[PDB]
């Protein structure tokens, strides 16, 4: 949500009083302070101290850079940014921030108008951009809901299709009354003064002109003083909230960063008659391997159907069985053949010609460990998130399927691109038979569970966060076993915030039964995750280009 929802002092949208009671329910000490949403501004805030005994409540806007500021005051890259200033140096304001008022309980922000508004044109965006539905619509967002509130606060006005460039009160008044005379009929057009545009809409069959001023922040306000970053948020906010409108908004007058929806993101079926196995002739295989591991080797190649032809990666050589066995495998791979996630390696099918291959979706990028070796200065760390946060998805996804992994590790994480992880290899694991990803109970009672799991993507955690390096490096077999058994586990690595180590602990507890599930953990990876993804950028090619 708000890039302030993790800081444990925000409160959301409550009114000044509700505010004023937190603080002097918490001692009216000098210092005190809390920070919450400001009810006429979008994506501003209002920092309130105590100091003296007495309350104070400074707005914090936010301007069209990104910064948020105390007017007169020094920007800030964000709101956490600001109050960890504010604490060491009072800069203008009666005090340091000294004593932070922490939401009581467990009390979460008070979700308001704006965080409604903000989820909604996300929503729309990604069914609109990409035309995606169900879960995968809602895969989409959940992961990319950061990086798609950017592109939403970025893409000009000039573009939706209820903007007129050059239009005139007269005009666009009998282009209203021009067709479907409808209440809530409207359009926008740039007024003369510069930074300045007119509302026009239909009501009662009569049209209504609502200025719309634009003020030294920047910030786009309509007659009745709530302020915007952008005509389109003011846009969508008029169209469920009319304040000083006559009438809701309704109809239109009309006239880089790789994300992880382009390329197979969605499931190769989009109209099917799948099976299992599929015809050797359907498959073109090249022998030019693309790296190899335990089990067999892995080839490119494409598979053509009914009406595509897609590009594939044939895990060569599964196994094969030796007895009325290749039924037992095959009883896996009609389950793993029902899988369906965003962030899952898909198995397309299998094919029995020359050897026993495995076919599933491209994910050329190559294994999370060894994309980030040596880049601590290139990747930054809220990317790394990011792949992090997917990699909870697939396993969240995989559990609520009651199937679990055994082989979660960065070898088995592939990369579509820079933001698009995969997981995959999940089941051939449990087909026959460095490997300290497994956790204690695995090698000590023959345990396999999603709490098993659990710990490998705890382990998998570290592997990216130490970019590339190897778990447990200075050990090998028992030692490791032992060296978990005195209550050890790795150190938290160079530069990785404290919520991750805190949550990649957790995912070491030697009672799985304590250990979180992956459900817990994908809403902490998500937080975490959210919260870094605000802070600018940096390395590579991100002039915003
Ligand atoms: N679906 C795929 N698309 C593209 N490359 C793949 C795919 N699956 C595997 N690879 C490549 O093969 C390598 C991984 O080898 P693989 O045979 O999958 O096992 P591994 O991760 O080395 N170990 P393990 O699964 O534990 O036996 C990676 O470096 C990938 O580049
Ligand atoms: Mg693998």
């Amino acid at each position: 949500p708000d890039p302030a929802a993790h800081l444990p002092f925000f409160y959301g949208s409550i009114s000044r009083a509700e505010a004023e009671e937190h603080l002097k329910l918490a001692g009216m000490a000098d210092g005190l302070f809390l920070l919450r949403q400001c009810l006429r501004s979008l994506g501003g805030y209002v920092l309130s101290l105590v100091h003296d005994v007495r309350f104070h409540h400074f707005p914090i806007e936010r301007q069209l850079n990104g910064t948020y500021a105390i007017a007169g005051g020094k920007a800030h890259c964000g709101p956490a940014e600001l109050c960890e200033f504010y604490s060491r140096d009072p800069d203008g304001l009666p005090c340091n921030l000294r004593k932070p008022c922490n939401r009581p309980s467990g009390l979460e922000p008070q979700p308001g108008v704006f965080d409604c508004l903000r989820d909604a044109m996300v929503r729309d965006y990604v069914r609109q951009t990409w035309k995606l539905e169900g879960e995968a619509l809602e895969q989409a967002i959940i992961s990319q809901a950061p990086q798609v509130e950017k592109l939403i606060a970025t893409t000009a006005h000039e573009r939706m299709p209820w903007y007129h460039s050059s239009l005139t009160r007269e005009e666009a008044e009998r282009k209203l009354y021009s067709g479907a005379q409808t209440d809530g009929k409207f359009l926008l057009r740039p007024r003369k003064e510069q930074g300045t545009y007119a509302l026009s809409l239909i009501y009662g069959k009569t049209v209504y002109h609502y200025l719309i001023s634009q003020d030294k922040a920047g910030k786009y306000c309509i007659p009745e003083g709530t302020k915007f970053d952008t005509l389109w948020q003011l846009v969508e906010y008029l169209k469920l909230k009319a304040d000083g409108l006559i009438y809701c908004l309704k109809e239109a007058c009309p006239n880089m960063d790789t994300s992880v929806f382009e390329s197979p993101f969605s499931d190769p079926e989009e109209l099917k008659d799948k099976k299992l196995f599929l015809k050797r002739d359907n498959l073109l295989i090249a022998d030019i391997e693309l790296g190899c591991g335990n089990f067999g080797s892995v080839r490119q190649g494409v598979y053509r159907m009914r009406k595509k032809q897609i590009d594939v990666a044939i895990k060569v050589l599964k196994q094969g069985t030796e007895k009325a066995d290749t039924e037992e495998m095959m009883r896996e791979a009609q389950i793993m053949h029902q899988l369906d996630n965003p962030y899952i390696v898909r198995l397309i099918g299998v094919c029995q010609a020359e050897a026993l291959m495995l076919v599933m979706e491209m994910a050329g990028g190559g294994p999370l460990h060894k994309f980030l070796v040596g880049k601590r200065e290139e990747i930054p760390v809220s990317n790394v998130a990011e792949l992090l946060h997917q990699v909870s998805m697939g396993m969240k996804y995989l559990e609520e399927k009651n199937f679990v992994h055994r082989n979660l590790a960065a070898r088995n994480v592939l990369l579509v691109n820079r933001h698009y992880a995969k997981i995959s290899d999940f089941g051939l694991s449990k087909a026959l038979g460095p490997l300290k990803w497994y956790a204690p109970e695995c090698i000590n009672f023959r345990k396999f569970s999603s709490r098993s799991d659990v710990w490998s993507y705890g382990v998998t955690m570290w592997e990216a966060l130490s970019y590339g390096q190897k778990p447990y490096k200075k050990m090998k077999g028992p030692e490791v076993m032992a060296f978990i058994e005195q209550g050890k586990r790795m150190e938290c690595p160079p530069e990785c915030p404290p919520e991750l180590y805190a949550l990649m602990s957790d995912c070491w507890i030697y009672k799985w039964e304590d250990r979180p599930d992956f459900l817990t953990v994908e809403q902490r990876m998500r937080a975490c995750y959210y919260s870094l993804a605000s802070k600018v950028e940096g390395g590579s090619a991100l002039e915003v280009a």
